[PDB]
């Protein structure tokens, strides 16, 4: 599913991402924009052979099982395919564990390089939340 910006903002808020670990909704929407362009079906192979899955491009190296990432963990205890669903519940639940891991949203290199310190509130502008 390719979410609308305000559609994804509402979904993330409903699943309690708005100000989760101190990160306002616009940070999460910004990260999803540059990670996935709001496409739940987005997959991207990393140089280390791991893969990134879904709206928040969650890595099989640590967080989900895809069966093809030697020496990896599955700390969200989910098949990586569950992160491609039109229902973002598994992506959000897993993202809450990632952002709690100690480096906050710096875990998302695209957030650090493209969202951090910017006017992230722009991403929820016009939305009825
Ligand atoms: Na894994």
């Amino acid at each position: 599913k390719v979410f609308g910006r305000c559609e994804l903002a509402a979904a993330m808020k409903r699943h309690g991402l708005d100000n989760y670990r101190g990160y306002s909704l616009g940070n999460w929407v910004c990260a999803a924009k540059f990670e996935s362009n709001f496409n739940t079906q987005a997959t991207n192979r990393n140089t280390d052979g791991s893969t990134d899955y879904g709206i928040l491009q969650i890595n099989s190296r640590w967080w989900c099982n895809d069966g093809r990432t030697p020496g990896s963990r599955n700390l969200c205890n989910i098949p990586c395919s569950a992160l491609l669903s039109s229902d973002i519940t598994a992506s959000v639940n897993c993202a809450k564990k990632i952002v709690s891991d100690g480096n906050g949203m710096n875990a998302w290199v695209a957030w650090r390089n493209r969202c951090k310190g910017t006017d992230v509130q722009a991403w929820i502008r016009g939305c009825r939340l």
